């Protein structure tokens, strides 16, 4: 359906102020100015770096098409395109930024609750993109962005076809013959659980991409984060088998983090974890009306 995607004039937006920047392009926080109408509405907008040929239009944007098709609660839907010199793409704007920075900023003050929720709401994002049959290839904590505290959702799905390689992300069979399919999907997963769990640690910090193959040959992998039980750390080992159908799917994962979160002392240790605790309903209540009303399935919660 083309009509998911608004066509935009670089005379209805402006870009504001640079909100960070990955290996495809920069990000903005810009203003949609609609139609004749006086009010700037707050939007995101990633310019892409190498300027676009005219043929290779046609290419992006029957892409643009498919990333504007993802409809899930947890991934981000590309909302409208620009297509000049640059091609600019155009999202919702998030005020509390990716993942990756939320647990880090709050490092240690987050309730295994939340880890484990997002774990699984990071589960059916992909899973959703599995059942369309698309590959993500750039899974990472950094690519997936937060609504509300509650409620997470995967972004910058697309573009790595589209158009600096992860290698640490990436799954043993990518990094020596760039196959990408939902089981090295499945490794990045893994990869992106651990960033959660170790509050935004740096896979393999201080080690060069160049030997991470050589250390994944031979047989070693991201260190257990001291909050994981034993049963969580085989998780993330499943994910980062040799043989990609040896480890899990999608849909198991959200099984599994599910069960783990209706008893989630059971499975992450954390200093203080009875402090915290999901909002009660009067405080996820007030979130979604304010900024969140699209609908979504319930957060899992512990059965005591
Ligand atoms: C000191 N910190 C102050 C606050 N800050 C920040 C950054 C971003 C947001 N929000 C936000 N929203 C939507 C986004 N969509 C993409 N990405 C994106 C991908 C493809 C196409 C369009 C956008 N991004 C990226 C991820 C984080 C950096 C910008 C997005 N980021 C809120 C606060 C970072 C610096």
């Amino acid at each position: 359906n083309q009509a998911l995607l608004r066509i935009l004039k670089e005379t209805e937006f402006k870009k504001i102020k640079v909100l960070g920047s990955g290996a495809f392009g920069t990000v903005y926080k810009g203003l949609w100015i609609p139609e004749g109408e006086k009010v700037k509405i707050p939007v995101a907008i990633k310019e892409l770096r190498e300027a676009t040929s005219p043929k290779a239009n046609k290419e992006i944007l029957d892409e643009a098409y498919v990333m504007a098709s993802v409809d899930n609660p947890h991934v981000c839907r590309l909302l409208g395109i620009c297509l000049t010199s640059t091609v600019q793409l155009i999202m919702q704007l998030m005020p509390f930024g990716c993942l990756l920075d939320y647990v880090r900023e709050h490092k240690d003050n987050i309730g295994s609750q939340y880890l484990l929720n997002w774990c699984v709401q990071i589960a059916k994002g992909m899973n959703y993109l599995e059942d369309r049959r698309l590959v993500h290839r750039d899974l990472a904590a950094r690519n997936v962005l937060v609504k509300t505290p509650q409620h997470v959702k995967i972004t910058d799905f697309g573009l790595a076809k589209l158009l600096k390689v992860p290698i640490k992300w990436m799954a043993l069979e990518s990094i020596l013959h760039r196959i990408y399919t939902h089981q090295s999907d499945v490794w990045s997963y893994g990869v992106t659980v651990w960033e959660l769990m170790t509050f935004g640690s740096k896979p393999y910090d201080g080690i060069p991409a160049s030997e991470i193959s050589s250390i994944l040959e031979k047989g070693e992998r991201l260190p257990q984060p001291p909050i994981c039980t034993i049963d969580v750390y085989m998780i993330m080992r499943k994910c980062w088998m040799i043989d990609a159908d040896s480890r899990p799917k999608f849909r198991e994962l959200i099984i599994e983090f599910s069960k783990m979160a209706r008893d989630p002392q059971r499975y992450l240790v954390i200093q203080g974890d009875e402090r915290m605790h999901l909002p009660s309903p009067t405080d996820s209540n007030f979130y979604r009306a304010l900024m969140d009303e699209e609908d979504m399935d319930d957060v899992v919660d512990a059965d005591e």
